[PDB]
């Protein structure tokens, strides 16, 4: 994980998010960010769902 940059993300960046449904970590890609709410919508890669997560709650992209 990239701890130092774990609050700032940009649209089009890959990440990991906590799926609200399993509570588990899954790979997701940032589709859009609302910097005012400090949240962003991410699309779960491989699944095709999109969920709104906090920028500071996002997790580093999977590479393994
Ligand atoms: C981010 N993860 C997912 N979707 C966006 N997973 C969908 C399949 C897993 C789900 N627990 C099931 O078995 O239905």
């Amino acid at each position: 994980n990239t701890a130092a940059s774990l609050q700032q993300w940009k649209v089009g960046d890959k990440c990991s998010a906590i799926w609200s449904e399993d509570g588990c970590i899954y790979p997701a890609t940032i589709a859009s960010i609302d910097f005012k709410r400090e949240t962003c919508v991410v699309v779960y890669t491989g699944y095709g769902n999109r969920e709104e997560q906090n920028l500071s709650d996002l997790l580093s992209p999977i590479c393994e």
